[PDB]
């Protein structure tokens, strides 16, 4: 945390908080499967190889951020990650530096942040917001944000103190945009733009009324146009606040001329050394508050001359306190602490949810849905980027399962699909998650489908990425009916509704099956078998 001035501005940025109010877990995937085409690029390494790529040392508070590889064992030597507290300690902490020297400092945060999470769901975001206003968060862009539906998001804006970004979100029947493109500051005898980016496909994403009236959809011409203009009103450098995901921001790089530098949300990526693609350095905001990202600029006339980039671990166990946040959040839950943090049951391995294919988290849910209602054949879990991982031997709460599973619309549906339905919406979602055109990267990952079996191949042609389909220990067959569960998603709307089933919150049903057995022991036990590549498991116990 103790670094040299360098340079002429800072920013301080993070991305994708996903309301996580507490110091918790946070491992990396295991997995970040891609077709061949984008193998070994930021966003797609995992394990040994971002390790080697980023030349971290096994081992070190770094690598502990960084990789699955050691997580447990490092988890219980570095401590929790995280924490409101804790993150606007440091953001303090070099803030203060910054400022001491001589230099500027902007808290950027990339957008995620105020859905997702016990504090969230309780205050429908206010919280989230009354922290940001207290650490200080001078702008932010959107995603999630939207789940609280448009009057909920303005009032919340009517309550941040920062400035909201935006080019792209436009009024959908004239396009006048909503919200400013951007804003320029100023770094001594220089001028930097902040241009802000949000998720371009919210409206698919999410349930439509959230987000009537409005469009996010990506549009290069009002990009290059929002970048050009700061540049006319004499912004030297350009800086893209971005929830694209960073696929899609690295696509950008190479078609948008102007901008400097990227900070990537979305994608809940880790980059220690900036990413060079084009005329653009790319860095990713990581995500639940793992990390600080400090980007130290030294400007010219015409753009970034050179910049240094330290991802600033978040320990608490390491960190100084802040008090008013600490004093903040003892003042919001104290009402809802017995809900929030008595044990529902302990596990006794591993439990994270990140990856391109499986994990041990949605694996939990799948067997306490079919425990819960045994004639449900496949359950479809959302595989989203953001949570929280539990430890061998931790107690599993309310505050966690709100991590997992709080959607605004959390229902858990329960219907019949044909076979063939099963296969397709497989194959489609891999049609998406693998396409080797960065350009239509959409940052996510592939449903997690328990009580069944299957072997995708990556590199195959759209039609043939998945096969050997199975359920239940037989072959899928195409015209049989069978009942599935799925939440989180709309995967419902192409199925026959069961009779009789009212749709109720996943994380009801999770706390009622938790409540029941006390104790879970999940072992990783991948369902699919992935042609040219080895797939990866961490270590689940320890
Ligand atoms: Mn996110
Ligand atoms: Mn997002």
């Amino acid at each position: 945390y103790d670094l040299p001035p360098y340079g002429d501005a800072t920013l301080l940025y993070f991305s994708d908080l996903h309301g996580q109010a507490f110091p918790h877990y946070f491992m990396e995937p295991p997995n970040l499967i891609a077709p061949k085409p984008l193998m070994g690029r930021p966003g797609y390494l995992t394990g040994e190889a971002i390790l080697r790529y980023y030349g971290v040392e096994r081992g070190t508070p770094l690598a502990y951020l960084l990789s699955y590889v050691d997580f447990v064992e490092l988890a219980r030597t570095f401590g929790p990650i995280g924490g409101m507290g804790a993150l606007t300690a440091l953001i303090r902490d070099q803030k203060a530096r910054v400022e001491a020297e001589g230099g500027k400092a902007l808290v950027l945060d990339g957008g995620d942040t105020w859905t997702n999470s016990g504090l969230s769901l309780l205050t429908r975001g206010e919280a989230v917001v009354r922290w940001q206003n207290l650490v200080g968060v001078d702008h932010m862009v959107s995603h999630w944000e939207w789940t609280l539906g448009r009057e909920r998001v303005e009032e919340l804006l009517g309550l941040f103190r920062g400035e909201f970004l935006s080019y792209n979100i436009v009024d959908d029947l004239f396009g006048d945009p909503l919200f400013p493109a951007y804003r320029i500051h100023r770094v001594g005898p220089y001028a930097l733009a902040v241009v802000g980016a949000s998720y371009p496909y919210v409206k698919v994403s999410h349930p439509e009324s959230f987000t009537e009236g409005l469009s996010f959809a990506l549009d290069e011409r009002r990009l290059q146009e929002a970048v050009d203009k700061a540049r006319a009103e004499g912004a030297n450098a350009v800086v893209l606040l971005s929830h694209n995901g960073m696929q899609l921001d690295a696509a950008l790089a190479e078609r948008i001329r102007g901008i400097d530098l990227i900070l990537s949300g979305h994608t809940h990526d880790l980059t220690p050394r900036p990413w060079r693609v084009g005329k653009t350095w790319i860095v990713a905001g990581s995500a639940a508050g793992k990390a600080l990202m400090r980007v130290d600029l030294k400007l010219w006339k015409g753009g970034i001359a050179n910049l240094r980039v330290r991802v600033l671990p978040v320990l608490a166990e390491h960190l100084p306190k802040a008090e008013d946040v600490e004093a903040f959040l003892k003042a919001q839950l104290a009402p809802h602490q017995d809900h929030l943090f008595t044990p529902l049951a302990v596990s006794e391995t591993l439990l994270y949810k990140r990856d391109t294919l499986y994990s041990t988290w949605d694996q939990l849910v799948g067997e306490a849905v079919k425990a819960i209602y045994p004639e449900v054949e496949v359950v479809f879990s959302p595989a989203v980027r953001w949570g929280t991982t539990i430890l061998p031997g931790q107690a599993i709460t309310w505050d966690h399962l709100y991590a997992y599973t709080g959607f605004t619309y959390p229902e858990l549906y329960l219907f019949y699909l044909r076979g063939a339905q099963i296969k397709a919406v497989l194959e489609d979602i891999a049609s998406n998650v693998f396409t080797s055109d960065p350009f239509y990267q959409q940052g996510g990952d592939v449903s997690r489908v328990f009580g069944l079996r299957y072997v995708l191949d990556p590199d195959a042609p759209t039609g043939e990425r998945v096969r050997e389909v199975e359920v239940g220990g037989r072959p899928l067959d195409p015209n049989r009916r069978y009942l599935a569960a799925a939440y989180g998603g709309r995967l419902q709307r192409v199925g026959e509704a069961k009779p009789g089933y009212e749709p109720r919150p996943i994380y009801e049903v999770l706390a009622e099956y938790l409540r029941s057995v006390g104790r879970v022991r999940v072992r990783p036990e991948p369902n699919v078998k992935v042609i040219g590549r080895n797939y990866r498991l961490p270590e689940v116990t320890g």
